[PDB]
């Protein structure tokens, strides 16, 4: 069937859309080539619509059925809890899209009678009605990139009341079931440090390793009605409250498998028969579907001793080499099996015999040295997108601060330490906002974090070595230096000067600011300060940062204020 059908009504914005990076002094201090930075808008939605619309011709076989049964046997161990309306409301981000039913996310979080009454009515409707398709809004996503232009991605999501019901029925399932089914292959259970540990250990555990990333083209569009019902058959293996079993059954047929598309003007836009990007099950469903197809495809291709790592549609496989010619033919057989399963490739996969040459979750393993000179592996990435977005977030107030998430997740990197930390600490200190909580996203869930708490967060996630790394790889230094020239970012000597200046100001303030000066900026001086374990680090409640993926799932993981 067709992934989408369209009526001809346009994908519309619900307000003016900004496409160009503003010419602003603060963003200009970071990046001078402002014309190279753009944001996607609804103006490119028709180009995306064409790419995402195609027929799917899925063929399943014995390997697929065998893997599915193995996955279901593990899912059979799960006991999932139904969330109360109150627990589900508390998981709603404060700036979540309002309902069309007279209330918003703040009303949901406050347990307002209008919000709660409506959510209850939606819940009762899921229990009673097993068929009526649930309306969804389709919007063009606004994302910032550097030129060389990508058309806007399309987001599809149901109303706020439905999103709260999805949490009640499925938040516990999507949080716990992926690891029960996929074990060590489930990517979202790992912090970046644990991910690099798993990749390096897996790589070195093979006699002669071969690894590859597999890029599925337009993964959400490749997801079939069969795949969604297969996904539900795994969820159905959980022990569930009867209303949760009905709600999962109803949500599967009325929302997850497909449904009508409405634009921001309320016009009938089309019909979806593939994965919606903006529902609670997107991450979990995508991961299960990708793991299932890839595990079966590995068997069809006769790949030896596979270890996979999956995060949604992002797949990396590390196996035992059978020889160069054999590996090349076995990868072609894997691709052919994936294509039959409706997971055709974007970039054709290529065997890799150097772990540092593999990109997974847009990241690569690199090496640096700590204060003792010992090798430390860490995850890095090309800094182009992070810097273009950091420039955008400097010029405009954005709901999610990608810069903060990048500092947290890429804390050991040369670029996050020298550029991101220096830039934002300089500006926030000047504005008396170092202690002001900001929203960022970790594995798709929203968190409200104070920049002053970064030292303990980094110590907990990455270890104290994140504050001592030096002698970065020549390849990594070259990539950073090249990006800076491309974007018109000041050279690293300028960043060192700016860091020495903000470090001095931070130290002069005492308190948490002085902890930031000491730990975050020790790289900037010769007269190193002693870095001991931060008392605040061990007390940090990181319960739930690295449990599961929630991208598009409308999840907020920071604490609710007691009413
Ligand atoms: O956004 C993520 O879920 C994320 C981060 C992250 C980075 C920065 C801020 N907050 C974050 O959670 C992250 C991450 O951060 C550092 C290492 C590392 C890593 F290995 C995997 C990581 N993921 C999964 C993830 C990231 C990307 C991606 O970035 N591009 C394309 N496809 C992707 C597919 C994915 F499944």
């Amino acid at each position: 069937s067709m992934s989408y059908t369209w009526t001809g009504a346009l994908i519309t914005p619900c307000a003016a859309e900004e496409s160009k990076l503003p010419i602003n002094p603060l963003s200009n201090s970071l990046l001078r080539h402002h014309n190279m930075v753009y944001a996607t808008t609804s103006r490119s939605a028709s180009l995306r619509q064409k790419k995402v619309t195609f027929d799917r011709l899925q063929v399943l076989d014995d390997h697929y059925r065998d893997v599915l049964k193995e996955m279901k046997a593990k899912a059979s161990t799960v006991k999932a809890k139904l969330l109360s309306i109150e627990e589900a409301c508390k998981l709603t981000p404060p700036h979540s899209a309002k309902s069309k039913f007279g209330y918003g996310a703040k009303d949901v979080r406050n347990l307002s009678s209008r919000a709660v009454n409506h959510i209850r009515s939606v819940w009762e409707d899921l229990l009673e009605d097993t068929e009526t398709p649930i309306d969804t809004t389709i919007m063009a996503k606004s994302e910032v990139f550097c030129v060389q232009r990508k058309p806007a991605r399309l987001i599809v999501f149901p109303d706020l009341g439905v999103r709260v019901c999805e949490k009640m029925a499925l938040y516990d399932v999507v949080s716990t079931l992926p690891q029960a089914v996929m074990g060590s292959s489930y990517g979202f259970q790992y912090s970046p440090k644990q991910r690099v540990e798993f990749l390096v250990n897996t790589w070195k555990s093979k006699k002669c390793p071969m690894g590859f990333s597999y890029d599925t083209r337009c993964f959400d569009s490749t997801v079939t009605e069969s795949d969604i019902r297969v996904e539900e058959s795994i969820y159905q293996c959980c022990d569930l409250a009867p209303e949760a079993r009905q709600a999962i059954r109803s949500l599967t047929e009325r929302l997850y498998i497909g449904g009508p598309l409405t634009n921001s003007k309320g016009q009938n836009c089309g019909y979806r028969r593939c994965r919606a990007s903006g529902v609670l099950t997107t991450s979990c469903g995508n991961t299960l579907t990708c793991y299932l197809k890839a595990t079966a495809a590995c068997r069809a291709a006769k790949l030896q001793d596979c270890t996979m790592l999956v995060n949604g549609d992002d797949l990396v496989v590390i196996c035992e080499s059978a020889g160069t010619q054999e590996d090349a033919a076995a990868l072609r057989a894997f691709t052919e099996a994936m294509t039959r399963y409706s997971a055709p490739p974007g970039d054709p996969p290529q065997p890799e015999y150097d772990l540092e040459l593999i990109t997974s979750c847009s990241s690569n393993v690199s090496v640096a040295h700590d204060a003792s000179g010992k090798r430390v592996y860490y995850l890095t990435r090309d800094p182009t997108t992070p810097l273009a977005r950091a420039a955008w977030e400097t010029a405009r107030h954005t709901p999610i601060n990608s810069w903060l998430g990048n500092i947290i997740m890429y804390a050991p990197t040369l670029w996050a330490r020298m550029i991101l930390m220096t830039h934002f600490f300089s500006i926030l200190l000047a504005q008396e906002q170092l202690g002001k909580a900001l929203d960022c996203q970790i594995y798709g869930a929203c968190y409200s974090i104070e920049p002053l708490d970064l030292p303990q967060i980094i110590e907990r996630l990455h270890g104290l070595s994140a504050f001592t790394l030096h002698s970065y790889s020549p390849g990594e230094i070259n990539r950073v230096a090249s990006c800076l020239r491309k974007l018109g970012v000041p050279p690293l000597r300028t960043w060192r000067h700016r860091a020495r200046s903000v470090r001095a100001k931070l130290l002069s303030q005492g308190g948490r600011a002085a902890i930031c000066g000491r730990y975050l900026f020790n790289w900037a001086v010769r007269t190193k300060l002693k870095l001991t374990p931060i008392p605040a680090a061990s007390q940090l409640d990181l319960s739930g940062w690295f449990v599961a993926g929630y991208s598009g799932g409308d999840i907020y993981h920071s604490l609710s204020r007691a009413r």
